[PDB]
């Protein structure tokens, strides 16, 4: 088990870099434009690859010239596309990303093409013996739970030595996804999902939502400039201060850089404290760079 | 391939990739929202004119700046989809192929635009010097880099001087942006298009006021054309006769985006076909009117 699998989205991010965020009905002119391979799992993959970890992407892709750019990006990164669930009905999703240069804030206007999501069926044809770790980006909850149950089942039939570690990301404040809370050894819950539940801090969110996690699972919550916090079976709250760059220029994919760096550090067998710190470290380095090149 | 001699209408100007999103509410900074619909459209004045000329049944070619890439690839395949000849493109070593982001609010209809970057250089007089003019019957220039286009226009004038009247290249100019640098372009071309917005910024309040007020700026024998949306369009020749055509509005107005370009290309086409300035104004108004009740350019003819 040498690879890390990331199940989720691949999107074409059409990035416009603005000197100030536009006012409604205004006609701003951007400083620079760029095309970049997006989607949470696709970003985590980039980050993992840059960190030296052999990784594989699994997500739906619609053949076309857009997919040709995305696939070429994965291949240039060394991201294994073999497990890609190629669809026939639909187009590859795209998004319009306004990056405010003065603060690094990112505004994503997503076009979800209604492409069929990766199903338990697509997941059943996957050889789980090559994977050290598997990360699922919370989208089709009910169907992903079937992929999650399939991993638990494989793990029981395996020695503690060659067991697959699982991580789950709850990013959007969707009720269907709160069932995944749930599964996986490491559960990543976004600051957005936390505020949706009436939690005003990462520690509030952790203490409040730990009940919802599997026995032995680590619940992780990043809180932008406030750093990130973790809560494991011991009940001890772990915290990492952020690593902000002096000039924050691009936060697009920062949360993904966080996730992949926590998964990476924990995959390398480091403490949750060390992994929390490293997550913040790599996410913070990224926030001072455009794209993902230069974080290591 | 082999283009026959004096057969094409050339359009020199912008090509841009417009990514258009329709949203429930305008997105606030640092938010990940889902759009209702997303369109990737080929825009730009000379670009749009080419599309219309192709639909009208004219062999047409586009000359604009593009940088090799995936944005250029989408635009070149859209050009070809609309039968536009793309062999005159000034391919660039530095800069980004223009791409604009438009956010349309559902609840109020207001459009927020993130305009393309300055990075890509315009078509130059040295870029235009390389073109063998003989395959063109008409050359239309969208006013942008005025100093440089003036030399292009001087070049067409030079070419024309040494040709029989039956093989002389007719020329048109579009001054659409209210930029000072452009107003020198009035003195060039056989047909001069002035926009309602340019006319207003110069103090004019009607097509009549604009044509009578600016006809002095044109060269001897030129036609100065001004379309004023719902008020129709006027043309003014060297005879001093102010021509007019009323607008031909559609039953319900769908998309007005690119209708000025549809008008321009239709006036050019009609004049290129040997029709009169009055017959061309009319046709221009008819085609631009039909376009307004249609989404995109699909069935304008
Ligand atoms: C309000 C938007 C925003 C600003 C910002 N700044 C930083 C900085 F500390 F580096 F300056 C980080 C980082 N690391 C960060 N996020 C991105 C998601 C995250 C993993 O929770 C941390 C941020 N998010
Ligand atoms: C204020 C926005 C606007 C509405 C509108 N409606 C029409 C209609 F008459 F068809 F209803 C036309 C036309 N033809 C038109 N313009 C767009 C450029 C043009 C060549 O001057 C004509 C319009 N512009
Ligand atoms: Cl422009």
């Amino acid at each position: 088990g040498s690879q890390i699998l990331c199940v989720g989205l691949v999107v074409l991010d059409v990035i416009s870099l603005v000197d100030k965020y536009p006012k409604e009905d205004s006609e701003i002119r951007c400083l620079s434009q760029r095309w970049q391979r997006g989607g949470n799992a696709s970003n985590s993959c980039t980050v993992l690859s840059l960190l030296g970890a052999p990784c594989a992407f699994m997500g739906s892709m619609a053949p076309g010239h857009v997919a040709d750019f995305l696939v070429a990006d994965f291949r240039r990164r060394g991201v294994d596309v073999s497990q890609v669930a190629w669809q026939s009905k639909g187009d590859t999703p795209s998004s319009c990303c306004i990056i405010n240069n003065s603060n690094g804030n990112r505004t994503i206007v997503l076009h979800d093409t209604s492409l069929p999501d990766v199903s338990a069926t697509d997941f059943e044809k996957v050889d789980l013996t090559q994977f050290k770790w598997i990360h699922i980006e919370g989208r089709n909850a009910s169907e992903q739970v079937k992929m999650l149950q399939r991993i638990d089942a494989h793990n029981t039939r395996q020695p503690p030595e060659q067991k697959i570690r699982v991580s789950v990301e709850v990013e959007k404040p969707r009720e269907e996804l709160f069932q995944l809370f749930g599964y996986g050894d490491v559960v990543f819950v976004s600051k957005d999902v936390a505020k949706h539940l009436g939690f005003q801090s990462a520690e509030e969110a952790l203490r409040g939502l730990y009940g919802r996690v599997r026995k032995g699972a680590v619940l992780v919550c990043a809180w932008a400039e406030e750093g990130a916090d973790a809560l494991g079976p011991d009940g001890k709250l772990l915290h990492s201060d952020a690593f902000p760059p002096p000039r924050v220029v691009d936060t697009l994919g920062a949360g993904d850089t966080f996730n992949a760096s926590v998964i990476f550090s924990l995959s390398q067998g480091r403490s949750v404290q060390e992994a929390l710190r490293f997550g913040c470290q790599v996410a913070g380095k990224k926030c001072g760079l455009q794209g993902f090149d230069g974080i290591v």
